[PDB]
């Protein structure tokens, strides 16, 4: 359940980050059976995107994505996916394009007992081109449970999980006039922010928030989080005292001083105490039976010759929740971090999560390496050393 969010004070610099692409199915495809192909785009700012899965060269037609999302360093994360029935021959990928690119990227398809509730907002103005687009969406974990779009044609607090359907209808029109008002205070937070920078109406800029709450397995308060991002940067963050505010420049010390006039991290810290932690609770009640089910992962490792005298050994692991994993590959015991490539944790699209790592090893060496995976859904962590 949310909570109503403070307004930036009115009184520059940007980030841009290129996106990450990895296409894969689902499952291991089947040369008759229906899969999905996914296209993760992960990393990237500001949050503009095109994204294509390509038949044959063709542009599909009906392919799904996922709720614009973001991670700890604000940078964007998308999954396209559609259903297929992958052949022998057929031939698929991904296209991408985005500002930081020269031109459109094509890549080839080749527990614990704590939890965490998260609301992700993004805002961004659209000049020319209409009022701010305003999404946000809602986490328990690693499972998205509702989400919020400005451009909805009945924008509203939208279910993503089952468990969350069974709330009532007090439950959404609470949460969609929380959404709507979020919406215009997000625009006036644009606006004023704008002004702090001597920006003009005519760029378009990025106002992220993200807060939520941390508990343990007896559901007590570990930590709360309230933090704010303008164009790709920390602009101002809630403290873990839940009592003072850390500001990123002089912009933002205004906001903080307002922010404190107007108690806001009180207001906060009432929520993040209570009604974000009992709230919390609830949902890992009601969706128990997956909430609380750690899936551990299935994990090899495989082998590729690059010449005659390296090969590479790679580290998979498959079909895992939550998303959170360690995987480390050893030499005699001793971790190779500077060696060790590793891909960024990718979604399935049916709840778990994907990684690998790999590292280059001379040939004849293999023997003495091992990959060391931890996971919370793992009694112990797993070793795995390639035949």
């Amino acid at each position: 359940n949310r909570v109503m969010l403070p307004k930036a004070a009115g009184c520059g610099s940007m980030i841009q980050r290129t996106p990450k692409i990895q296409v894969y199915s689902r499952h291991p495809a089947e040369n008759g059976k229906s899969n999905f192909l996914n296209c993760y785009v992960s990393g990237f700012h500001p949050s503009d995107i095109e994204v294509d899965l390509l038949k044959n060269g063709e542009r599909i037609e009906k392919v799904e994505h996922s709720d614009l999302s973001f991670s700890k360093d604000w940078s964007f994360y998308l999954l396209y996916y559609t259903e297929f029935t992958p052949t022998e021959k057929d031939e698929y990928a991904c296209r991408v394009n985005h500002v930081t690119l020269s031109q459109p990227k094509i890549v080839k398809w080749d527990g614990s007992g704590s939890h965490s509730m998260r609301y992700f907002y993004t805002s961004v103005s659209r000049p020319g081109r209409g009022e701010p687009r305003f999404i946000s969406v809602g986490y328990v974990d690693d499972t998205q449970f509702v989400r919020f779009d400005s451009d909805a044609a009945s924008p509203r607090e939208e279910p993503r999980a089952p468990w969350i359907e069974q709330e009532g209808p007090e439950y959404w029109d609470r949460n969609t006039q929380i959404c709507k008002t979020n919406t215009q205070t997000d625009r006036e937070s644009l606006r004023n922010l704008r002004g702090c920078y001597n920006q003009s109406e005519a760029g378009s800029h990025t106002w992220q928030t993200m807060y939520g709450c941390d508990v343990g397995p007896d559901g007590r308060l570990l930590r709360g989080h309230n933090q704010f991002a303008y164009d790709g940067k920390d602009y101002i963050a809630l403290n873990e005292d839940l009592s003072s505010w850390t500001a990123a420049d002089t912009a933002a010390q205004i906001t903080q001083r307002k922010w404190e006039a107007a108690r806001v991290a009180e207001q906060l810290r009432t929520y993040l105490e209570g009604t974000c932690v009992e709230w919390l609770r609830r949902y890992l009640e009601n969706g128990k039976e997956t909430l609380q089910r750690a899936d551990p992962p299935k994990t090899h490792v495989t082998h590729h010759p690059i010449s005659d005298h390296e090969a590479t050994l790679r580290c998979w692991a498959l079909g895992f929740y939550p998303a959170e994993i360690t995987l480390t590959w050893q030499r005699d015991g001793e971790d190779q971090t500077q060696d060790t490539e590793l891909v960024e944790t990718r979604p399935a699209g049916d709840r778990t999560f994907q990684k690998w790592a790999a590292v280059v090893v001379p040939s004849g060496e293999e023997q003495r390496y091992t990959c060391h995976v931890q996971h919370e859904g793992l009694p112990k962590p797993l070793t795995l050393r390639w035949e």
